[PDB]
């Protein structure tokens, strides 16, 4: 339904994107804060946050996460800061889990292992359980990341076992990873229906990597889904035309939502939908 | 694919819409010409044409069709004028077929019978064959209208029997009629896949009646489909806000196509895709 | 789920099938009673009944329907006798409605109009309402016949208007009619999912005409659906091999259900599922 | 439901235990006896894992040769497909080496996934190494797919010329805890997804545990081929342990006979799977 409020998430930095490809990539807490302000003004209500060292290397340092979180909340106190527990491929699970200790409002929870480009993004079943238990210990709301159909079933089993008790649960379909399910329209339609069958009360969002950004976004617009965009997932505005800011990508989605009459969620509505109150 | 040229059709008048509900409805040839020019400038490449008497009653008069066609050609000679052979529900089949004698570039060919609101839109199998023979007699390219899954199979059988020889064939999915298949995303995805299985070389467009205009349009945008809009099908710009003009509906679709980088077909490209050149 | 009880319906005679193609076709009430007993023993719990005159002509005579109903009830009182309100294409709606006055446990209710072979099977919206009101008047439970996606929506609107109050409602997908939706696996999967979305509490069965009998039956077996078989819909046991009787077609489905461990509904369970108690 | 049906019997596997399934064939002679009964019941392919006498999964070349020779002797016409999957946690080097035995066919796992409490690892560089060995040893692969994304990954290996097999045989392995389930919606989605991404590919389905019956009956009427057996499912009915792999094969053959779908002859199975 294209009248339910739309939540836009900006995945502004990520762990893979470089300035070789996207020179406008925000790397420092100050750059991330400036980008978060422009994204919030463009319509984003959530920042999906990865941090980097000054040299651009991915980081898991708690004091660096605090620096970025502080800089963003000082410029836009209303935005929801969602910490990544995914980090860079190959990072140790202990370093990935530890920032839950900063007690953010929300953080991601990756629901399975998959080949990821030339490497493997590992989420051992015992570590998924350890992380789900840590979400309860640190009192953080999860965004559950799903890259394949089978990950929805795996999450439904963790719900049945009482390991994931978050209700309503927010699921993010991450489509277009080389090794994961693509963002073709048939796949997004299949995933939302599959999720409705297996976890009927779950809410959902979609992140369309690269070329899949536009097809996933426009389908989510008219099916009641929420949308993630940003340099972490896609650096192009048009084929061969880099976007000049994460805010440009957010603003296009907000303009399309305005065209079709789908309202953007207020910060209050975004916290209500995602059960962050 | 959202890189293939987009053909926008404006169904500007129709047989059911009234001036009482939509005061901006073009009824006279002069009003239809003014609307067609504004629609073409907004991005439309096809006008789906029904005619009316000055009092708003649906008409099948050949002089009135000639007047509307000439008035539109006078101000926008590049637009494709597609005559309706559907007309008003209950109209005699003889009166529905006769305007093909005007040798338009294109005309609609309804592929089956269905309950339509409180009445029945009748297309007897023998009359569908008579109409297909008249299209060939007057060298008119059809737009085959389908309202249900079974109409695709019925068209595939007419192709197998050598009754429909148009190649490539252009199919329009008309979704949202009370009595026909709705325009929900699941249905449009099903129909394009069903059509690919049964008539692999067919091209397609979608008309989303009323509330289905936005979901059908945005799915067609990113799946390579073409789109029909207009007062015949939908009088609202937003929920509860009746639109200013057909051009206002066309312009929104053109702006969304520009946002996502899907080019609008030139008149030459539209004629090539629809095999009118 | 392939463990919920399976209801088998035998459509033993119909209005189209001839003795010239199928010499085992039961035509008289005595032949229909003998067939119904053999079908019940093979696993059928419902008889879908059309009647014929002694010369094989389709009939709508109430005395002839009473004779067939009484003959079947005398030899197999546990079977559910479902009378057809569809009859032969082109029959008057008054003659089609009249047998509801015999107060059968169940009867079919055709939910829309469609081209049917070279003719049109007409179900005017006002007549569908008249029929649905007559079902309630005579305390007859309907089996709602749907041939296309749009007919599910039309039934959902009759439920919303309080015209169809039957809860749970039993829908039968009639697939493979020339002019209607085919019985290909994609279509049956689409229809059960479409029905779950639009009428969530409805139960369903499938009738796969001719070549579609086996694909529809095996999909329904493992998706919790119920199945109709019989000479009305298909006269062949294998491609080009005429069946010996309706009981032969029923027995195969019962054997497949036994193989996979799906229990056959007892007469008591069939009446509970179809809300005939 | 008229195109010939190929039935594969996955008779042993690496996970199933004798305690849960006392009829589990473990030794080459037990595997040969089972393969003969399966062939007579309608199987045209044996999906083979080997075990040591103590039931532990094995990768020993002499043990694979013993099992292959024993099966070959009792049923020469059956297609022996060796597993390159082996047991979860087995080294990739040990998993690849049996291709040197030049079997008629072997499995090629197309991706990594969580698998029960562990992870079934197929590193992208190892998938490439394995696909290259298939070409060098002139072995026809059966490509194992557990998720939608693995179809796309296989399409990319075809584009890169790493997989040159044409037509390519894909097996959907559905119902693994961690992988895509075998519900009817999923099998319908996968066959359509495969037709879109690899149009000339043929396919089979393996429905683990509770998914055996739904996957089998959908494949029966959609032209797909079917895998059954103790590796994937030990029950004949819910809570009723199966008596042999041949019992599971025979049920599928009886259902195929009921609906008039012919079973592939050994010659037809080799033609469809391009083993000639
Ligand atoms: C492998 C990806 N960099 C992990 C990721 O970005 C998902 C998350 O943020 O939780
Ligand atoms: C019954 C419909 N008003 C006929 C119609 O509008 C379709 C067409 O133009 O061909
Ligand atoms: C026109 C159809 N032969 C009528 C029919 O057989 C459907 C029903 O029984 O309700
Ligand atoms: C993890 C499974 N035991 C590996 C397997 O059985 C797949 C194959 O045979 O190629
Ligand atoms: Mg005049
Ligand atoms: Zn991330
Ligand atoms: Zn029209
Ligand atoms: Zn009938
Ligand atoms: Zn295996």
């Amino acid at each position: 339904h294209h009248h339910e409020p739309l939540i836009l998430t900006a995945a502004i930095t990520g762990a893979e994107t470089t300035r070789a490809d996207q020179p406008n990539l925000p790397i420092t807490p100050e750059e991330q804060a400036k980008e978060a302000k422009a994204c919030f003004e463009a319509g984003a209500r959530v920042i999906h946050l990865h941090i980097r060292e000054d040299d651009g290397r991915p980081s898991q340092r708690l004091d660096r996460f605090q620096e970025a979180i502080s800089a963003i909340r000082e410029v836009v106190p209303e935005i929801i800061i969602q910490i990544s527990t995914g980090g860079a491929v190959g990072e140790s699970f202990d370093k990935r889990l530890a920032p839950l200790a900063l007690k953010p409002e929300m953080a991601t929870l990756n629901a399975g292992t998959l080949n990821f480009g030339d490497d493997i993004f590992i989420n051992h079943p015992a570590d998924i359980i350890r992380l789900a238990e840590a979400f309860k210990q640190y009192n953080v709301v999860p965004e559950v990341e799903v890259y394949e159909s089978g990950m929805v079933d795996a999450v439904a089993r963790l719900i049945k076992k009482g390991i994931i008790t978050q209700n309503p649960l927010h699921i993010q379909f991450v489509l277009g990873v080389p090794g994961g399910m693509s963002g073709k329209p048939k796949n997004l339609m299949y995933m939302m229906e599959h999720l409705k069958e297996e976890i009927p009360t779950a809410t959902w969002a979609v992140a369309g990597i690269g070329r899949w950004h536009i097809p996933t976004s426009l389908i989510a617009m008219v099916t009641g889904g929420h949308i993630r965009c940003g340099f972490e997932d896609n650096i192009f505005y048009h084929k061969g035309v880099i976007a000049e800011s994460n805010a440009q990508l957010v603003a296009r989605l907000a303009r399309i939502a305005k065209e079709i009459g789908r309202p953007l969620a207020t910060p209050e509505q975004a916290r209500e939908i995602l059960a962050l109150n």
